[PDB]
């Protein structure tokens, strides 16, 4: 595979030194779309481009979505340091697309878990936009002793029995120090037309996040890329899971 | 007995305060977790734990558990806004469970009339799932005065005769503004190996609202708290009455 | 949302323009077709069509499917006058199917009251086909008033206390003015091959008018879309609800 | 994380210098083994001893066990020939135990998927001892060209619909090519003893392979230590899967 | 006709060199998949590839399907031992499917007797599994002897009268040698959509053997291959005969 | 496996011998306990103890239950015998619970045919207490010969056809001299809960004797373990057969 801090450095040559098939840079320009009045917080890389300047590279976010992000997202955090003086700008998303490869829903599940994706489909409902705690802070009340805790969006709250500093069990979560986004579920399958006559179409539920909720409706004919998680579905004799696809990005099909 | 006012700030102590013999904040915990993403629409009250950090109240929503479980559920709502700054959450219930006196079907008389009972015994039958107006909306047709009249799953609906204040008899309940939730009948009686040889078994005609419905099939045995009713035989006009149980807790025994 | 003449406008559009990724015309090729010797006396309309052609007008008739169905119905009856010079053309529905989500009958809930809805499941009953007074003329004895009163199938009649202009409360019903249409109530349900072990299968009591009576025997698997109704149970004066679905299309799965 | 040809290194250093609390190399003689007249085919690594020596290897092994133990693999097949001039020897397993945390089988489920994990139960069943595919040499009966697929034992058969060289679909299955080893699956589950009244007690199906087939019957007491795999259960409107665990290391808990 | 050492030979080949319309080794690919870990215990054959590969042998299986099925079985045995050096396996059946002619129940003659027939119905019943001896084994209790005799699901047990080598009248059935498979009878008829009015469905019993047991419920529309045959009346000891379906195989109906 | 002789032998062993995690020498103390003034008949032993002293012996009572429970039952007798000096005392059962597998009603196969499995589920029926034959003593009304022949439960009565010793063909069975014990049917299967939806629940017939009657009614869930047989269906002479667990221990899941 290839070292972490590495894929940092290898994505700021890339957000830098790429230019088109028409010889236009294009990455130096949608980070400058980050500082406008009405700014962004997500800067969409299309993977054909990281491909053809970095093939080994675009091949391991695939492999590894969940450190391929996170590094695309520290080179993206320095660019903004050291090209455009600022460090005050805060999270900002690396949503990738445009891959090598489209399922239709029907072939997930037959599909490896925490790996990069890419499907098209129809979005049959999407959910209520509710606060997601995305980084509990907790505190002791005794000692005053701050732990966080990351959360994940497709598992319920994890939270901490006791104080790690002082052993204590009287915590709080402090609902300031922690951090909240938007979350909405959503629900895709395949579209009937696309399918044969006695064949029972296949859904899969997402989740998108913070800046990339409110996004579909439904009926909206999408492509989303992702990452599969496992999820628990019924703690039977032996337990069953489910398939939920955390999104990356999204776009409707022209 | 305790004024609403001051049953609510006593509940909302015990929620923020209690905590067990291994200094666990319990019903801090429950509430915290109401703030995951696919939360609950309940919290869970030890009634021993009330009483061990509050006898006076616990011993209060036994005698009045229609006040009780009302001011409790308040209690939670100031929780989650006051130490948790969340507003638009829904309902969230009170079920008290583990009550001090486990009865027999047999033993629920109707001294026990609008008190909290906890009985055991084993599910006979379950009705069919159907929605019941728990807040019914009423609009007047001329003026458009709205009416708000809660309503209770073991008395007849009550409509309103006319409008409050344009004083028209045209009103009618909007049903895309009333509130509606689940509501499940059951009955529960006592298993024969319980009773003397030849004994009638006695049973019990119970409800079950909102996130509680459908939690129990024939053949299951239960330990459910709850509200006693006695309401008028529909039957006819005499004077002979009815003990329905409306369900506050309901747990399978040995779980 | 949109007021009824905006909503005929839009939806006239949509018929007259509305081409698919071929170019057919579809709904124009309908329209035509009505005046066939023989025609039919409804035009289904995929939803997927309206939606990819007026998006919101589209998630319109699903939030308020009486008003964009009765809407649809007004503009179909202008295009036959405009475009073909067609008048006594009688009454044509506008039914609308393949929605985007899919119920099981377990999954409708009185929060879906007053939409519209697209489910599957098995008939398991289908009643006896009878009369139902679409649209009720009534008429004064005394002063030949003639006051005209529509319907619902899953409503009680509405008669008139007294006449609206000589002021008599002297009035019946007029059978020979009056519109009637079949009527057929049915009833569906998940298929147990679809649900837990041991759970019991739900079911909904459907209504179907007109020319989709008489569609459906029991064992058929269907979809069908409807304006789901929640109805005070007519068993008694208690605040229960009964589910009703009014059916708008009905096709059987797969063909 | 760590660089793959790295490890291998790193692990034959391990092999090497490694001495227990007692003063006394371990691992040079465990390679001996191999070479007796009844050779064996594994070697045993304790976890705890990789750690003590290189803690943040051990780390890894658990992270990426596929990676982790394909590289101590290769550090095994190396150190045969370089300290004992051997390249003849084939196929050795390297099998870790002894790991930092032990589950309980109903505290899998919750486990991450693909990640090295150590559980302790009994065996309630145990399968037929059946040969498994796990190497299949494809070849294009016209013009003549190999194909080579490896299989994972918790997936059926994979095949290759057409010859990669020629097009031609008039493909066999040689069996000679192939290579085969022995498959036995098995269950455990919670001991009634460790659980409460009324508790059902909660099972997980393993993946026994080669030389550790047969090692156990219903009844035994055992710790194993593997991979966690997501295998499909039924595919319902969204499909289910459930969780088996590829054994790594079995041995009786004493 | 063909003899039995001629089909193996004639089966094998087809199976081994049969290709599709795109040039796909189909029975060489279900075969070969026979060597996954967890393998089906049948290989369906598709009547119409047969048929244009070795029409003579398709032709054959309907007309003496009971030697066509068992000459197929031993083919795949065969390949298994000879293309993929398996020997272990245990028995895989051959079941054929897609035949040139679809009957109604009501068609079903006992000139078809002994032959193939493809059937297309409703299940009405489905009966409770129960374990059959496909494979008897008797034993002397004596001199040991060990007589093997098969077993038809549709005849009663065929015992021995004597030891065949000992000459003792003491022999009993071995269960433990004895090889069993499930068992499973069911019912299918005519869906009275497809009757004149008034005309009474008609209906036959079938069976189904090992790994095609509780492969469909009441209510289920399918297309079955079989043997049919004819056995005499248990009821009485009259000449009136009973149409039985030996199912060989058996799918859905759109699937 | 092991000869009798030698079962026996490290039976006695085992429940001498045999200690617990604590060092309570358990089988020791059951057996001990048979001396007080109301004993059981019975003494139950966990499988896996047995398998932690002698695994060979443990793996063999499951394979040939019905030898390694005789040989355990000939074990106590000896031991009692033996370090008691207790002869009179009765039959006494080695019923053997805790096995290793536990089975759905649906899992159990005819490939368990006389084989020990335990199974788990609920009682659905239970017949009456009836007296069955364990010993049947035939007696020559001419010479007076007595001939012992002992019988199961699930198989037909076996009589002597003449005498052995005078040859007489004048025998009857003598009701004074024979042993009885009770004998009671019961049924369990797989809970709905535990299956998949529209599934059909399986089920099983059992057999219960002497001390272990009349210790479960319907609706009771139940653990057993017991010696599978299969035998030929009575019902007819076709080559069906019927699954019947002669059950060796029972006790209710959950206690
Ligand atoms: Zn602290
Ligand atoms: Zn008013
Ligand atoms: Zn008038
Ligand atoms: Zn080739
Ligand atoms: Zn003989
Ligand atoms: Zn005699």
């Amino acid at each position: 595979s290839v070292d972490r801090e590495e894929m940092i450095e290898r994505f700021a040559n890339f957000l830098r030194e790429y230019t088109d098939e028409d010889g236009n840079p294009v990455y130096r320009g949608k980070i400058t779309d980050l500082l406008t009045i009405t700014p962004k917080r997500s800067v969409a890389i299309d993977w054909m481009h990281l491909n053809s300047f970095d093939s080994e590279l675009a091949h391991e976010v695939i492999e590894n979505p969940e450190e391929g992000i996170s590094a695309a997202e520290d080179a993206i955090q320095i660019v903004l340091r050291e090209d455009f003086q600022r460090e005050d700008v805060g999270k900002i998303h690396a949503r990738f697309y445009n891959l090598p490869e489209t399922l239709m829903v029907k072939d997930i599940g037959a599909e490896h878990i925490n790996k990069l994706i890419q499907v098209e489909g129809i979005v049959t409902r999407v959910g209520e936009i509710k606060p997601f705690v995305s980084v509990a802070v907790f505190v002791c009340k005794d000692c005053g002793h701050e732990m966080i805790v990351p959360q994940k969006p497709y598992e319920s709250l994890e939270k901490v029995k006791k104080c790690e500093q002082c052993g204590s069990k009287n915590i709080e979560l402090d609902v300031n120090k922690s951090s909240f986004v938007n979350f909405q579920s959503f629900r895709i399958q395949d579209r009937p037309e696309t399918l044969k006559g006695g064949e029972m179409p296949r859904f899969i539920d997402g989740i998108l996040l913070d800046d990339i909720v409110d996004v579909a409706l439904p009926g909206d004919r999408v492509i989303v890329t992702g990452i599969l998680r496992v999820v628990l579905e019924a703690a039977e004799a032996t337990p069953i899971f489910r398939k939920i696809l955390e999104v990356n990005h999204i776009e409707p099909v022209s």
